[PDB]
């Protein structure tokens, strides 16, 4: 409607005369990167806040104007900005040395750590990031079944090469890909039917994450790995973002497991990180001592940096505990937020998991992409704009991601938050 | 050349005298096998019987965990140009830290360090950056398929672009399904014909200046300028894959061909050690990723704008690597090449070194090595017993024979390497 989009022009005139000194900085970004941007998912209109510095789970813009990171850097930032732990392990690799250019100890411990966490990770392999991850499960797959197709789902997201948030992107690695819609037990099944002689791989998250903390429904997974040990495929969980839900993330909660498994954000203790693992077997392939064995070089695969904190992140500050408390932490704050769009007749919910969740402003079921891209696209918009006047800084397309740093003051003042938004914008919401 | 039986056996009491001379290396191999496979997650990195790990490193020195020291000529494969303890690098680390991490938003410092690039690079118009080399490559193929709506990629065998584009022993079955035409590097008739028979369905032509992983070949000019012509022709992006030549000069190859590239790819040193990749070439080209846009490319990336490279880069590019800097350490490289293969030919040894600057690659062979077939006829077993003897020497290189000088190597480093060569030659006449 007109309404709303009036409603949106002042709030991004309002975001706009709020941060001129982050309105300069777009124009020199302008200069030497597209658009001002080397990172498509931070550009929001009418041009994105740049932030000077952080502590803990707060941040300030370069206007000076302060946050709570709710983003917590789409899941990978789950120690804060300035966690003691991963500064300890920092120093630590800097007096081991950078750039050793050999095998290091802290690799295989980090792996260690890796494969103990996740039950269905015989043996893994460190990559620079998820997008990493994803294409060599895939080159896995491919490699090892001789086929050429992979069935994938409408709006799920597994990097820079594998994007089909809005369908097939003209970007993607060609890989042969047929896009299933996510949940959708009977047409997942049909496709299958019809190129399941031909599939090397199912890739699925087990929650669209980037597609709006989706989860995946118990019949679509069982479908999945089903269908996939039928036919010969490789089933690829992505848990890239699924994860931190538990110890052993999503596979441990479900008992399903996938075949291999990508992995990426919080587990390199925030530096540069991505890992597939999976079946003994099937990662043997890249054994470098065996025959014809799969190649996969990479010159930061076991940077001192990622090893060290990585190791630190999964044994003293991520544990298994640390998973389980912050897991319910979040499904009570989850709780609560919808129970205030409930007691107040408002048009929204959020949806997610454990520590994840993103708004959408619909009170119908939100189980596929199509159910998200429905969903009031101009309300979201609007309701981002307002967490920055209260605040509170979460994605622009309503996500968030629970830090350990978020305390109970924060999550009173999300909530706080919220319920002004009802109250405010009820004109906008009837 | 081809396999002997006598060689074999030199090799095979190398190797013995290796796993005696590192006992506690060979239990960490032991260890690693049952958590990553055959104990290894970056394949370079593995060697028969076991690889070295190291203890420790400080400038261009490091220690294994059997307490040999050794100066380290790899240097992190061209990534490690500022040694093992930088204090620049560390200042940047510092400061980085003091800013926050992962603080999930645009800072200053990524804009200042694409500055720094373009100011760098003569034709990167705009940059983005990534967080390998593999992905600079494939997020520049991406622009390529998806601007010219074509799916042919003209590549080179022996050529290296990364995990997912891995050309050095032809097709790999691992390889992203672009559809590869492999020709052969620094062949101007052959590839004239590849060209006339599949240029105008051709996406891109994506070649290194010099093959890196493929033995340090250097392009020749005839061939570069036939690729440069025929892109244009065709409608092909010229990709330059400068990972690792882009070190050379202040500008790369590039400054030093007067060729330029439609888009360049970057990794290694860029970042200052740490995670980095970068794609950027011709404005009109990447301004299809500006998100303002209407049908704007998408490319996030987690770590693609994360505080410790975007810090040390600006550090690496504009305070410790300077374009000077380049210009110097390639004149130091190229002397010490040169110095080299003198060495060869007064002791009239089978062997030589090729490559470019501070980078350069052992080659048991006489002729001309022009391309990935002169490398794989020059003599393997050779370069195996070449590894193993500059190990003893406390000299560590690739074991494929590549040195990439960084900034900490000083007179002593480059005269025992000298010095280990000729004890090679003296010591091993019998089987050369
Ligand atoms: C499920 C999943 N798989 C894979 C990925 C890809 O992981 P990576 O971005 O490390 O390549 C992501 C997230 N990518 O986030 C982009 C950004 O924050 O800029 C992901 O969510
Ligand atoms: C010319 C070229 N392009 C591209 C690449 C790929 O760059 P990256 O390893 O950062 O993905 C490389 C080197 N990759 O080195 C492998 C390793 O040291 O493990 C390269 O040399």
């Amino acid at each position: 409607t007109a309404e709303k989009a009036q409603a949106i022009a002042a709030a991004r005139n309002t975001f706009a005369r709020d941060n001129p000194v982050s309105a300069g900085h777009h124009e020199r970004a302008r200069r030497s990167m597209p658009g001002g941007n080397t990172r498509s998912i931070l550009f929001h209109r009418p041009f994105p806040l740049v932030i000077a510095q952080g502590t803990g789970s707060r941040f300030q813009d370069v206007d000076g104007h302060a946050y709570v990171n709710f983003l917590g850097e789409y899941t990978a930032g789950l120690f804060g900005h300035s966690h003691p732990v991963i500064r300890a392990a920092v120093e630590r690799a800097l007096a081991v040395g950078l750039n050793l250019s050999t095998q290091t100890e802290n690799e295989a411990l980090f792996a260690e750590a890796v494969c103990d966490r996740f039950p269905s990770i015989d043996l893994v392999r460190f990559t620079n990031s998820g997008t990493e991850a994803n294409l060599m499960a895939l080159a896995t797959a491919t490699a090892i079944t001789g086929r050429k197709t992979v069935l994938a789902f409408d709006g799920g997201y597994h990097g820079g090469l594998l994007n089909f948030a809005s369908g097939h992107a003209p970007t993607n690695a060609p890989y042969h890909v047929v896009l299933g819609v996510y949940n959708d037990v009977e047409g997942t099944a049909d496709l299958l039917k019809r190129h399941g002689h031909d599939c090397a791989a199912i890739l699925v998250e087990p929650m669209l994450g980037a597609g709006g903390c989706v989860p995946a429904e118990r019949a679509f997974l069982d479908l999945l790995r089903a269908e996939a040990s039928r036919c010969g495929a490789l089933l690829i969980f992505d848990e890239v973002m699924t994860s931190r839900l538990s110890g052993g993330g999503a596979q441990e909660m479900l008992g399903i497991s996938a075949d291999l498994t990508t992995l990426g954000k919080y587990i390199g203790g925030g530096m540069s990180f991505g890992a597939f693992g999976g079946r003994r077997d099937l990662m043997e392939r890249f054994d470098p001592a065996r025959d014809g064995a799969f190649a996969h070089a990479g010159t930061f695969n076991n940077n001192i940096l990622t090893m060290s904190a990585g190791h630190a992140a999964l044994t003293q500050i991520y544990t298994r505990q640390a998973a389980s408390d912050l897991s319910a932490s979040g499904d009570r704050f989850r709780a609560n937020l919808n129970r205030i769009a409930v007691e107040n007749q408002a048009p929204l919910q959020f949806t997610g998991l454990g520590s994840l969740g993103t708004i959408h402003f619909s009170r119908a079921p939100i189980r596929s992409a199509g159910d998200v891209r429905a969903a009031d696209q101009q309300l979201k918009e609007l309701f981002f704009f307002h967490m920055l006047r209260k605040g509170i800084y979460l994605a622009p397309r309503g996500m968030y991601a629970l830090s350990l740093e978020i305390a109970d003051a924060g999550r009173d003042a999300f909530a706080e938050a919220l319920a002004d938004f009802i109250g405010e914008q009820r004109a906008l919401l009837m």
